[PDB]
């Protein structure tokens, strides 16, 4: 996974879904009078409306990442091993599962102060969903138009990160995928100078050799640092419809192509879907492994409203056969 | 640049064209019985149809690539350089301009060795289109459906190459470009046995540690590297659009997102276009790096036809 | 800095010291009956006995790194800006300087499980030695002849890490130094098989393939990683002169040669020592930059008075 | 193997030999009046002195590297399945063998200019000294006190390169070594300025920063960039000794120490021994693997004059 922000015409969040099969993910909008029901708190009937993408089941909207009416944005990335959900209820806090959390945050909050402020107070309870969809550890990032944060809930307890650069992978945790970043001062955008000896006359024979250093594999890690790398150094966009196509290309420079990382069970981890909401319009851009065209739906009743990705290439065919 | 072909339920070719500024390319389909000229040799009057990608200068195609109507594939690629063009004609040559190039090949030629048997005799001579397109320094992939090959002219001479991987970059020559891989033999697609020592408890936190030392930058060596990495490991499709889908992803793994690489004259090195040529169905499939939603012609008079690129995202709004 | 353990026919400790500037170090013994002064503590006037590497300043042994009579080990590394000392006494805690922690731990201490009780309840304390010797960062390896630990004092207070590999270099903190061992798995002492893929034929044309990937910088983290792999990848002497052979060309892995790696002021850091105790012989061996024949000097153990023998700063060639 | 050239306060030449077992290797001076023999030449009765490092078979120096009296060094180094061995004389140029080759040149030659003009007209000829040893691929530094020079005997002939920074390892041949010193370019002996971008604050927490991207291993291509930017940016001393002790630290760098690199034959390969030639003292200082303690010998008959290495540590026990 790679959840990523951007500031232009506009202000934007958006990820990398990265995963070895795909769950039938839709757009689901979920209005601000769909009931939430939570395990272990009591149901709220009226909140904030939200768009994002996820599955339906048993008529909850399980959300891999959204954003509400306000422009506040969450996601939830792969954090295996290291996210750690109390098995105690806590008798003076809300007690909340993983896969409640966004709805939960989205539903009250309106930006990056109000979601920190009510995730300092949570209990995030060890609780699935279903037989069917067990709980995984996740970590979160949440962004609004202006800042973002990252939330890690370890065994050492609820972990809350100023996130300067508006990027966030799987493992390690936070403070080690910005610590690793110093390592890297020395990457450049243009041709460096022959710092390595003037008694030799080193040749450039091409452009990019600014760059040399950069990580290449598919690694939480190397996504980390050539998605920060790609996004800090992204140039401006005239418009907001520039900065969307400029978002799916950051994206594009950490995707996972089919064959490249074969998991334990031998099936090959792809990016199924990458998605740019803008915040301050309140839509949602999407594409899949499948199609390259980006869709659009706008947030604008008690009834989730679910829209389907298309699994194919539409191609704009000029001519016949 | 990099070009780039796959073998999987039909068989493909295809290129990024990575530059600071379009050119205002277009799709040019050149028939039959439109006549090539050439500075110093006999035109062609009758010659296999192309269907391409390049810009139209004084009533004639100049193809950046192209396939024939045999799915032979030819691209030309910055040799910024090497490239070595001769003052001096041949008498026992083909004596022919880079610009030239694209069309003695592909009006003539239905497969590589058929290429090959022309390239062997040719005299690559340095005269310009115009004042106003000086000549660049080019090496050219040229493929079949079954096989490709590398063409080099520098000052030592005409140079091809069997291309064993279908992959193409810009410098250095192609002899290192193919050395340069050796050092990456220890990168995996799957997470590696602790080879580092038995005596520490090495752990992994995630997938993807096989890759550890691919490069990620955008230099010419790197994306050499990275594209064949990901060529060759690429899970086959089941389908010809799954394969079309596959390459597009191929290519997007050393695609120059603007802001990256900023050339001397301070201008964003980016991702052009990118394209994907059926070579058995002749058809050309492209995006462009304001449009992400793929283009389709197909090859099916004596004049050029053009179809102009769209350069404005197509989305699908629900 | 780099610190590292060798279990061998005997079991070793030793450093390279990696600075701009010498500082006039020399051999430093401390007898049994040394008078220990401590800033907050009351004096320890029979203790064990001392052999390390450091300055005398007021007829006070200073020391860089030193061993026990018993063959317990400590040596102080580089830790700036990571190292944080109290300005306050702590209550149920023995309050001692950075410049005294040696001496606390090696005057008192047989074993490293000794060393460890002794650090859980110790409060480093902000006073400096004097003024033209003020207190820097350090972190501490502490190893005897089966184990070792890692001390690092920092803001959120001493920690204690078993060290399960024998190496310490300088910043960042040991759990990065570890987490950063992960991304190299994949590297290996011998020519590995063509993963990368069988539809090219990758080509071996020399030996050390198995390595790339291995960094070769004078950082703190490539010299962590790089001693780390020659270490544990250090193959078995048959005798003891074997291992202390090998320990000098495992800190050799990581030494710094003058002009790779220029400070803030123009100078250059480099290797001004590289030492080999023999934990089990209480042996002190040494090489020095100037200097690359091996010194050996044995725990003048007896008695009131530091004994000292200067740095050889020549080259001295055996002439045939 | 790494074989080095440093200009100081005197000129110095000298290598690493790195390999899996030792040959017994020992100092052998041959005077001038020693009768070189060729097995397809003229033998040479008067020649310059030589001092070097190797074995003595059938009362033959078999040299490993070597200087002479004028101060001209060569060493020869491995080169596996690169090095070609003539199965042709040649009526025009000297049919020397590779183990000749040594002999030939620093009998003879007073500096580079002249062992250039006399490569420049050698066949090195596919001949064996005897059935226990047997030939291997080499190549050679040739260096003075002023420049240095690598032959490189191949498939397509003899090539002489100029040596614009005095290192030599193994394989790949020497334009591949140098162009691959190119992406090193950024590499830096002070801590870079944040150049990855302005808009994050990355921290400095140790010194060494620069160096960042050199690579660690004892494969040939990284022991030859880690030693030439190792070489380059080395300190000057203020004496000859300070030249000598830097040298060996240079050395250093690209030692292989016994467990970190097994060969084929699942043999520990390891720096048997290490050398600096003083040229223009004609002073030979070694050390090897077994003994830090550096030995010096002088270059000041008919006959062989031969010192075995002590292979035990050396200590000073105070
Ligand atoms: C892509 C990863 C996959 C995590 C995983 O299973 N890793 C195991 C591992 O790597 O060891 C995450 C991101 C969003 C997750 C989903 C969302 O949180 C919504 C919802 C939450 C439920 O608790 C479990 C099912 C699921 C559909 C989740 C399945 C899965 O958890 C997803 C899709
Ligand atoms: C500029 C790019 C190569 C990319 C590049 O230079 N990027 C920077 C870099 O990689 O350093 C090349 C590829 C094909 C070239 C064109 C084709 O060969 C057709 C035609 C050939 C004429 O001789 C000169 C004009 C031009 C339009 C050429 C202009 C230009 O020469 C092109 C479009
Ligand atoms: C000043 C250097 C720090 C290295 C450094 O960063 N210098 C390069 C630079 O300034 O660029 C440290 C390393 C070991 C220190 C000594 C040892 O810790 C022992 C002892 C400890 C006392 O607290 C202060 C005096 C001193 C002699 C210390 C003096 C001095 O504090 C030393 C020698
Ligand atoms: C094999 C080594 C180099 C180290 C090596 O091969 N590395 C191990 C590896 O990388 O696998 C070379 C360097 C000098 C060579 C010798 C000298 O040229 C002298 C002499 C030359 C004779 O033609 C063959 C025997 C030999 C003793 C040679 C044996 C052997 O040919 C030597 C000693």
């Amino acid at each position: 996974c790679t959840a990523i922000t951007l500031n232009g015409n506009s202000n934007y969040f958006g990820r990398n879904l990265d995963l070895d099969f795909s769950y039938g993910e839709e757009v689901i909008i979920t209005p601000a009078e769909y009931e939430f029901k939570f395990r272990k708190e009591k149901a709220i009937k009226n909140h904030k409306s939200l768009i994002g993408v996820g599955i339906v089941a048993n008529d909850y909207p399980l959300y891999f990442d959204a954003i509400n009416e306000d422009g506040l944005g969450m996601a939830g990335l792969n954090f295996p091993g290291n996210a750690y959900y109390s098995d105690a209820l806590e008798n003076d806090k809300d007690n909340i599962t993983p896969f409640e959390f966004i709805p939960w945050i989205l539903g009250q909050c309106s930006d990056v102060n109000e979601a920190r402020n009510l995730v300092e107070k949570i209990n995030l309870i060890n609780l699935s969903f279903s037989e069917q969809l067990p709980l995984a550890g996740l970590h979160w990032l949440i962004a609004d138009r202006e800042k973002s944060i990252v939330v890690e809930v370890t065994k050492s307890g609820v972990h809350i990160y100023d996130n300067p650069i508006g990027i966030l992978t799987n493992n390690p945790e936070f403070n080690y995928q910005m610590y690793n970043l110093n390592k890297y001062r020395n990457l450049s955008i243009s041709t460096p100078q022959n710092t390595f000896s003037d008694s030799v006359d080193l040749k450039v024979d091409g452009t990019g050799f600014g760059g040399i250093g950069l990580p290449g594999d598919v690694s939480p890690e190397s996504r980390f640092v050539r998605a920060t790398f790609s996004k800090l150094n992204s140039s401006k966009g005239m418009t907001v419809e520039e900065d969307i196509t400029q978002f799916f290309h950051i994206l594009g420079t950490v995707e996972q192509i089919k064959g490249v990382n074969k998991t334990e069970s031998g099936k090959e981890e792809y990016t199924v879907y990458s998605n740019c909401y803008d915040l301050d319009n309140k839509t949602l851009y999407y594409t899949t492994y499948e199609n390259r065209q980006i869709v659009a739906v706008t947030l604008n009743g008690n009834r989730l409203v679910t829209y389907p990705f298309e699994r194919k290439q539409i191609i704009n065919k000029l001519n016949l056969e």
